[PDB]
């Protein structure tokens, strides 16, 4: 593309610092004055360097343009450059061009400088398979693939990028100059055949492993790899590790971000010396046993099973609890088989929890106070106490036997537990409690039927006495009938005791008592 008519510089020049060095190059006295296109065309060269020049645009009038230095500028584009067929020399230092897809036909060029262009993606540069010399420094490369088409480099530069794999290289055999310093490089193998370099740099290596897991005995393989293929011996390990074999170790016995070691090696391949150095960082029956109870087995029941094992098995039974009534004991290991809760006694076998209790029983129940006659029926083995056995203060008096053949005058009852009791009472005086199924009573109230028949009394019979209850028992003596004799007596009641008939007398007035009817009349 080229301009008929002669044209102002300006006009074609927006960007005004590039129009100011098109002056100069044309030796023209401002930037106002006209050129012409055959001006133009006898542009070979343009040297603008850190001439703070935004765009190039216009720069598509010189066709004939083979060298072109615009380092420390202010680009971005250079969809200008696109057709300046001619174009060997191009430096585009400190600017921040990233697309590339603009050097795609210029085949004529032969040496590209981009350092400092916060570029990461490449690709573009596939289209240059002539190129002798690039320069790529200090960008944010990675992956460097596509440079293993550039076979006519002999200078190449990539230093502060960040480049971890070099294998792309391995064939570029005509390299001369290939920088490499800090970058992310830690094995060197794909290097060993460039025999025609005669600089090479590779220093300040940053290679960063995958985190692990932190131990106490921490392992970690060598990595780091010469040209040989043999693993770089690690100059400075840090946390006192320490280097066996291929494995660099650490004691670590605390806990620590990371760990890392540093390798230093000279390396020389083809005629060209170098230093391969950088660092290498790693990121890192129930019984519930505790118990004393006092406890004291319910006296009745004492024909309690006692086991070994908690549980109702006749062939692990241990003996039977009752020797053990009325003393006060220590539990322990308790337990639950069945549902139902057992007891461990100290030194004793094992039974139910309802089995023992928790104090010496002595609830009666009730004391009432009936009346009633009685006679020891067998004392063998019974005796009489102050209030029934088993009981507050229930102290003890001679044995039932004691009391035998005399009648005894029932003067109280109870019901503890195992039986019933009767207090009562000799010649008047009271003596104690007794289990009534020791004793006979031979009279009871219940025994006591009514009726209404009539009598009188038998002079024969006179002496006789009658009493409270048909009982003729002394403390019961009410009088003597012949305080009667000759009076209408009323019968209303009467029993039979022992064999013999009473009856319950009374005067159309008073009330007189039992008397045996053996001692009345009719008539
Ligand atoms: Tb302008
Ligand atoms: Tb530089
Ligand atoms: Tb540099
Ligand atoms: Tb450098
Ligand atoms: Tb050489
Ligand atoms: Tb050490
Ligand atoms: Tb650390």
């Amino acid at each position: 593309e080229t301009i008929t008519v002669s044209t102002p510089i300006k006009q074609i020049f927006p960007d005004d610092a590039f129009a100011e060095t098109i002056k100069d190059n044309l030796k023209k006295k401002s930037v106002t004055d006209a050129v012409t296109q055959n001006e133009l065309n006898s542009i070979d060269q343009i040297i603008a360097n850190n001439s703070d020049i935004k765009s190039v645009q216009g720069i598509q009038y010189l066709p004939n343009v083979t060298k072109l230095f615009l380092n420390g500028n202010k680009l971005t584009d250079i969809k200008p450059l696109t057709n300046l067929k001619n174009l060997g020399w191009l430096f585009l230092d400190e600017n921040k061009i990233k697309d590339l897809s603009s050097l795609k036909d210029l085949k004529k060029l032969k040496s590209l400088s981009l350092e400092h262009n916060g570029i990461s993606d490449i690709n573009g540069l596939v289209h240059l398979p002539q190129l002798e010399s690039l320069y790529l420094g200090n960008n944010k490369i990675t992956d460097i693939t596509v440079l293993s088409r550039l076979t006519k480099l002999d200078t190449l530069s990539l230093e502060d990028n960040q480049i971890s794999d070099i294998v792309p290289l391995a064939g570029l055999t005509k390299l001369q100059n290939l920088y490499l310093s800090k970058n992310h490089i830690s094995d060197l193998r794909a290097l060993a055949g460039l025999k025609n370099l005669d600089v090479l740099e590779l220093f300040s290596q940053e290679c960063l492993n995958k985190p692990i897991n932190h131990q106490s005995n921490l392992v970690v393989p060598n990595t780091v790899k010469n040209t040989d293929g043999s693993l770089v011996t690690p100059e400075i390990i840090s946390d006192d590790g320490d280097y066996e074999k291929p494995n660099v170790k650490w004691h670590l016995p605390e806990f620590t971000n990371e760990v890392s070691f540093i390798f230093y090696q000279p390396v020389t391949i083809g005629k060209a010396k170098a230093r391969f150095h950088g660092r290498v960082t790693q990121p890192l029956e129930t019984t519930e046993k505790t118990v004393n109870l006092t406890r004291y087995v319910k006296y009745i029941r004492g024909n309690a099973g006692i086991y070994k094992l908690p549980r109702e098995d006749n062939s692990l039974k241990q003996g039977t609890l009752a020797s053990h009534r009325c003393k006060a004991l220590t539990v322990d290991r308790e337990a639950r088989n069945g549902g139902k809760l057992w007891y461990r006694l100290k030194n004793i076998g094992w039974t139910k929890a309802e089995n023992l209790s928790l104090d010496r029983y002595d609830k009666m129940e009730y004391d009432k106070g009936v009346t009633a006659y009685a006679r020891v029926r067998n004392a063998s083995g019974n005796s009489v106490w102050t209030k029934p056995y088993n009981t507050a203060g229930a102290k003890h008096v001679n044995k039932l036997s004691v009391y035998q053949g005399k009648n005894m005058r029932i003067l109280r009852e109870a019901k503890t537990p195992i039986t019933t009791w009767y207090q009562f009472s000799i010649g008047g005086k009271v003596i104690g409690w007794v289990d009534t199924r020791a004793l006979n009573t031979f009279y009871k109230q219940s025994m006591e039927k009514p009726t209404r028949l009539t009598r009188y009394v038998s002079a024969n019979k006179a002496g006789e006495s009658y009493y409270k209850v048909p009982v003729a028992d002394n403390p019961v003596k009410r009088g003597t009938l012949a305080k009667y004799k000759n009076q209408k007596l009323i019968v209303d009641c009467q029993a039979t005791i022992e064999g013999q008939l009473w009856y319950r007398i009374r005067t159309s007035s008073t009330f007189i008592g039992w008397t045996k009817a053996a001692n009345l009349r009719a008539q």
